[PDB]
């Protein structure tokens, strides 16, 4: 069982083991304090060992969404909020300044605790910090971090989606429109996030969901299949051809390609009005 | 402003234009109804046009997080919840069954609306559906989808994290341990989410955060820098060497590598006790 400290925007969960002065361990990229529990066992007759799940990880829980801007690479919201969490935790557990150790990005949180809340620090240890900002070659290291994130979060998708368009023989006009970069960096961040979400949570689950031809035949009088005139040869049209061949449900051709409703709204509307008006 | 329907677990936002029978447009991968607004203008004399932001997209908001199982590639949670959202929207706006058009994955949502809530459907259109489940060659298309997601999400991350370890000259013992798949399937999916979160929301923001050398000198007496004995040559140790070079703050060597506190807890503790006990 873990302890809870309720703070602005999160329930902060932590392990607490031992007796003595408070010693707070701040984890790095794993984000959870359980990685310190073997160490806590070694220290528990000397310190009250406090091993934190930082608020975005483990058994901690946000009570309010992150700011939209947190995905921006120069946001400082999260590191400042993590540092304030440690300061409030220290104050909640001790009337004296406490001992603090962070490792990896947890040591960067520790630096911000010292910077913004020196009053809670008795002694502090930075174990293998990967901060580059004050290095004489900061640019070199910053750009490497930026580029490897960009590779995983945006470039893998870009290359895979081009192949996927070929698999499905998507028309070039649709591929260009579906991949057209937004005109702001924030808009582009959001575009890539949305595609990464659709990849993980939508494409497989929806395209192999439990629909049978029998589901259509029960209500065939209500159904129209639509094929774009500018997306001939693409996989979705083959799906409609199969439905039609097996069920007789009609195919209506409609202007534009996969994105025809915004490519050719007037012609698209004219067909819908013919169908249903 | 966008209209709102409050549903279980989400606030569903949608555009509403026109008068006449309700016509609901369900978007595909872009997820948002704004892509139908030029079309809605052509139809607004004949239909009440309703263009939905599906609940995971746009101005719609989840009021509780996605279930953990939504990550499963055969999960039906999201597609069924999207179809129920459309049915509830129809019922909230119309006493009569309504007209519905979906495109791409939005046409799959439309198929589930017809299957599970046929009572809300007057007429329905499936614009370029990419569902494969009932096709004779379903397996070919399913496997292509499974492969492109694995390539972008799993292979992209694995290769990128190996490059990150090389860039920082992480010691082999550390690389192995930090890349070890969890011992429980619950904790493997969580490891993916946690790594992607750290990649997007932590590494760049924290490693280029606002710490200066002068921040260390102000309270230098409080600080210990810690370098692992088994992680020599790695970038985080170079950060500590630079801090030491500029500030005189001592470096203390401690057993293990980057993860030395769990690799060698006894020896790690012995050094902390020498420091602070
Ligand atoms: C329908 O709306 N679908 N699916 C479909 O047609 O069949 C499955 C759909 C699927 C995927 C997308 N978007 C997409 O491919 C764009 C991703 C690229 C983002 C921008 C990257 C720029 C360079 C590249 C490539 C749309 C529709
Ligand atoms: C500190 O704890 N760091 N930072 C550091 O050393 O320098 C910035 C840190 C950084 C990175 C990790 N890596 C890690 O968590 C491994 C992730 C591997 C991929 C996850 C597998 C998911 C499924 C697939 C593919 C640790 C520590
Ligand atoms: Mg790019
Ligand atoms: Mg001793």
């Amino acid at each position: 069982g873990m302890e809870t400290l309720e703070l602005q925007g999160a329930k902060l969960r932590y392990h607490q083991v031992g007796q003595g002065p408070v010693l707070i361990f701040i984890p790095g990229a794993n984000g959870t304090g359980d990685i310190f529990l073997p160490l806590a066992e070694q220290l528990k007759d000397h310190f009250t060992v406090v091993a934190v799940d930082r608020r975005d990880y483990g058994e901690s829980e946000l009570t309010e969404p992150l700011p939209d801007s947190a995905s921006n690479p120069d946001s400082d919201y999260r590191v400042k909020r993590d540092a304030q969490d440690i300061a409030e935790l220290a104050k909640s557990l001790s009337d004296e300044p406490v001992y603090i150790l962070g490792s990896s990005s947890g040591s960067i949180v520790a630096m911000h605790v010292l910077k913004d809340y020196p009053e809670v620090v008795k002694k502090i240890a930075f174990h293998e910090p990967p901060i580059n900002t004050f290095l004489p070659d900061s640019t070199y290291w910053k750009d490497k971090n930026d580029d490897i994130v960009h590779q995983i979060l945006t470039e893998g998708l870009e290359k895979g989606m081009k192949t996927f368009g070929e698999t499905l023989n998507i028309a070039p006009i649709d591929a260009k429109m579906m991949s057209q970069p937004a005109d702001t960096e924030e808009g582009r961040i959001e575009q890539y996030k949305r595609t990464m979400f659709w990849l993980e949570f939508e494409i497989r689950q929806y395209t192999h969901s439990n629909i049978t031809l029998d589901d259509f035949t029960k209500y065939s009088d209500k159904i129209t299949l639509l094929n774009g005139t500018d997306s001939r040869g693409s996989f979705p049209q083959d799906v409609n051809f199969y439905i039609n061949k097996e069920t007789g449900i009609p195919i209506v051709d409609i202007p534009g390609g996969h994105l025809g409703y915004i490519q050719k709204p007037e012609g698209f509307a004219d067909v819908l009005l013919n169908m249903w008006g």
